[PDB]
């Protein structure tokens, strides 16, 4: 079988359609989705076209090997798509209405920079090779781009899939290609995030702060090491939430901010130590009622800036 | 091959039942579970139809090929179901009674809000769609549906496998569809949370009260300090049996409300530190003896109020 | 192709056989182990039956399109068995010799009660479904029946590999099937559970009772709370070979029965501390003395107790 | 289908080219990558050759089935490349082009020795081997070597994707094969690799040399040996961060360096300790005096040594 | 298509050849390693064979289907080899010279008694099952067995890659088996595990012993048991690093007696203070300054003993 053959000099159109029937099994880390979808592609093959009152039925219903069908591809996937042709009609006129169902592990990179308040936009990217004999161009048909109402993906909020109508058109390889962009919008859900991860992270470090009100170096070094070991197991305690990331994270600064509060607490346990053993414990007792209060201000300040550096 | 035309205007009945061989790999964390049974399907095609007298037999057997067959599909699988035809069997009327095995890893989404005492109704949903040349509804046979008696899943107690009779028929990208719900009623089984995780976890947390019966500060910051980090410890050893949610779990508030009591204990031993260098050991020692049963009794109310709340 | 017709009323006979090639992969957490193996499977087909003097040959080989072959299937399978047709040879008498070797994920479930002293027998069902035109029966041929010496099992000792002869012929569906059982029967080989796992588990809790030696209320909390976080740390560490249960395990009651011994012995700790204190050292010295014999003394019995529930 | 005929007795030659589409899923540990690409072929069949005014076409378009294409394969892939023929154009004159689209999973050996700063070279190695009829040697078309700009590899800057033009033509199992190169150029970007793992570590160091301001052996055993516990606990969260390698890395020369500073930390701990018991406080001083600027000089020494000999 | 006849009653002999193109994936606790490879098999079909002169050419090429081949099998193997075929030419006496490229994931068990010392023979199990009208017995080409010179196995040093020559024959379910064994010498390659795994572990300990330096019960406790959870969390470390085995191991007994180790070591600690306390200095301080020299002694004289024993 060979394509359509043009009246004059056009191209021919093939209007897309993905409708997500399942959405699941986003890995963060692999930065890859799957999906189980609809894709309905339709197109206008004279050679087809037929008189309906001579036939004596409105449509035609025909097998893949028996029609030209074009060869339509998706660039962001892992391997090829699971697709099983569900139906293909031919209208009088020649208009063939294909459409099959897939699965695939779509390939979308994620920015972890505001987690775990991130919202993403996942791409789906449909693309055709223009033959020889005639160019081919890819549109959307918005009466068949959407989602089912029970499509979830946990932990997230699925916002919208839309379609980007005007294709990317370009050369490779001495031929047109027409790319298609679906955009699969996700804002993050975690609740629980201030209960399970941020909360018992803070009470860790105010247990550390009682040293402020201790005179006692033994019972100081313990609070504040043992807090900062405990901080520790908590993290690989809490590690699959933490992203894993190769730039800086809003959590992942946070973070580092808490390790200088546990080595800066050190220093005021220390110094105050040596200030007493010195026989001067008017300084000693100066710095720790100051650490008092400058420790959850200094806290507190550097939590405003950097919330206001990623939002 | 075409579907069977109608007799009026009538749809085609497709008269489904899923009979469970084998269930297994239910994982919490992905929502998934799999399941290995047997799909029997039936419908009236008068064009298969033969006399029993002339033909000589009751009953004649097909190749999927040889016949017109409808695409059922299952809405919330990962992956295309693996399917292998067992019998098709003609009657003398033209009715079909298709059978095959298939094997399918389901999504079906868990509620972890009662997790360990959690029930869970896992579904299997079955979809057809309709043709041009004739609608296509799904129905149930219940003389088809059922479960074998060895149907096991490893840490729950599977209840019932019943099915909606009544299908969910819905227009999709212009063209009709026929649903149908399987559910699968599983309670969770897990009679050694309580000695496994419950138990230790509650333990550790009654050593750290010991600290209400000591006045060396120094012995009271290692009680409730180092129980803190063998109650993370703890939690990295028993976190595979630990709920992964987004929303608040039972469990998950129980866990939280510990870490609060670990910091309020750290206060009371700081409080009763500083009265006693301040030189005020008489309220100091109020404070401990109140303790030894605030602590107890505000652990008991506050587990109840939880429980009371999630059940 | 049908299947052959019988001279009475009588059912069709195959006579089965499973032969082990290689044992791997057994998952103690999913329960399933793969397996690697030859299936031998033996019927008269009449139509097929040929003169020896006129055809030249003493046995005729087919090709499995050419014959009617049964649909035998596994029942305890995780998906379909990747099988490849060794061979097909007919008897002057019509009797077919199929062989075929395949490999498959077997579902058998296992009995952590007695772990890591536990034996289980792992099970491989054969099922056929019965047609229209006559039923099917299956049977064992013993002399079919076996396992290559080499089979190893890393973690058992493969004790023996045999089959219940007698089917288990039952209605399903509205026909009949003849299921089979072949037994793999493996014992546990771990020897160095002892060395790896008991005792430094039991080193780390001896640890805790030189407390009843001490009079430093310090140097007690240290040792008993910290040989705690060493139990637990020990146990994240061997948590890999420990047994995963949703009821009582051997292993897991002493673990249980451990962290008991943890909890008295902080009691016993506290106890001689506040009787020191209260100026009663007459019993706080009378306790601690008391529990250097009473501590280990208990624990004995209570495990020879258990041991004796167990087995 | 047999090869095309020589004219003379020059060999065929195959213009090769790697356009990668898709770069992903590169685990350190088992050093491959997996990607998705377009494989470009082409070569010259006379058979083959027709006249445009006698078909009617320029070009004429065949199935794989249908012609003479030689058996590319790939050296370092793990299993055989998930390929789809996109399309086969034969020109007049004969020259055919063969295009497909692959997914493959690839094995490149990776040098961790300068690790996180580390650069790779990935290969990709196209063979062809030579038949009985006539000699088959491989090309690099440079027109059609390339890469997508959406190409990525997190953690990574992707430099650039050349092909060694020279192909290496060698002798195997007594026939000929002509190999070539497909280089794909990488350099880690890791910036988070300060403040997530070098940083805190050091914090941690610090934190253990406060024990050179200290005289109580009891709060100095505390300080340098929970630092240690910290220093592994940190390992066992930043483990994923670390190569795993069995050769000495920069990193892995580090945090060996820092395991001796601990070591030496406590040696000092024990003879200031020593001497003072030892009622010898004039050396215990010197030495612990000393120690707080000879711990930090020789650590930051030793770093640049290090950082010198791997770079 | 049967198998060759014979000229007597000789069986046919088939030339095998197995040459490595790619090792990788040696999955120690598996017991199983993939590898990528030709197959090359020879053996005389005189029904083949074609005078030179009448036929015009030497060697006529065939398509599988076309031809009989010997059904060659690999018992060793987790499922069915990947397997494609290259060429098949069979020279004018009917010589064929088949070969093929496959991959298989082979189980080859491993013995880390000697571990990280060990070396391996890892086996390939060639086995081919004789038919009724002919026996088949296996034969090893020299010339057609080697491996590439890039072929790595990360981690360890490919010494080998050679075959034994005389084939295993034997009876199997009445049937003749003829066997071949290819084996793969591999020793490994752990330089890193000294500065890794075995000093920092070793440091641990020796900081355990400046116990024997100090009188302050508190201090030795705190040195005593922090260094065993010490000990602990660099086993949860490294515990990828260490044999997951169950029989003894080199490196399983040193942790073993580094376990006893860390017991004696608090006993000698609880002796030393109860001896103090029961005012018997004497005593205490001869065990104590004993202990200085019989720990390191005791240690180093047992690591020789294991050392022996082991190799
Ligand atoms: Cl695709
Ligand atoms: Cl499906
Ligand atoms: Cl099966
Ligand atoms: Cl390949
Ligand atoms: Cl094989
Ligand atoms: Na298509
Ligand atoms: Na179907
Ligand atoms: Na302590
Ligand atoms: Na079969
Ligand atoms: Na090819
Ligand atoms: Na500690
Ligand atoms: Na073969």
């Amino acid at each position: 079988v060979s394509p359509p053959p043009p009246i004059a000099d056009e191209p021919l159109t093939v209007n897309t359609g993905i409708y997500l029937i399942e959405s699941y099994s986003l890995d963060d880390k692999a930065e890859t989705f799957k999906v189980n979808a609809f894709l309905s592609l339709s197109w206008k093959d004279r050679r087809l076209a037929f008189d309906p009152v001579r036939s004596g039925v409105r449509v035609k219903t025909y097998e893949p090997e028996a029609i030209w069908i074009p060869e339509i591809r998706f660039v962001n996937v892992e391997n090829a798509r699971d697709a099983d042709v569900v139906d293909i009609s031919v209208s009088p006129d020649g208009t063939v209405q294909y459409l099959e169902r897939f699965s695939a592990r779509v390939l979308s990179p994620l920015d972890f920079r505001r987690y775990p308040f991130d919202s993403q936009t996942l791409h789906i990217y449909l693309i055709v090779r223009s033959v020889d004999t005639r160019n081919i161009v890819l549109a959307v048909d918005l009466e068949k781009v959407g989602k089912n109402d029970d499509v979830f993906l946990t932990g997230w909020d699925i916002e919208s899939f839309t379609a980007v109508v005007k294709p990317a058109n370009f050369a490779l390889e001495d031929r047109l290609e027409s790319k298609l962009d679906y955009q699969l919008r996700i804002s993050r859900q975690y609740f629980s995030f201030i209960p399970n991860i941020i909360l018992p992270m803070l009470f860790i470090l105010f247990i550390s702060w009682t040293a402020f009100w201790s005179t006692s170096y033994e019972a100081n070094v313990t609070l504040v090491v043992s807090t900062l070991i405990a901080h520790i197991a908590f993290n690989i305690l809490v590690e699959t939430n933490l992203p894993k990331t190769c730039y800086m994270t809003y959590t992942g600064a946070i973070i580092f901010m808490i390790y200088l509060f546990y080595f800066v607490a050190v220093i005021e346990v220390t110094v105050q130590h040596y200030l007493k053993v010195e026989s001067q414990p008017a300084r000693a007792a100066s710095i720790t009622r100051a650490s008092r209060i400058a420790f959850p201000v200094v806290f507190l300040l550097a939590n405003i800036i950097l919330a206001f550096l990623f939002f």
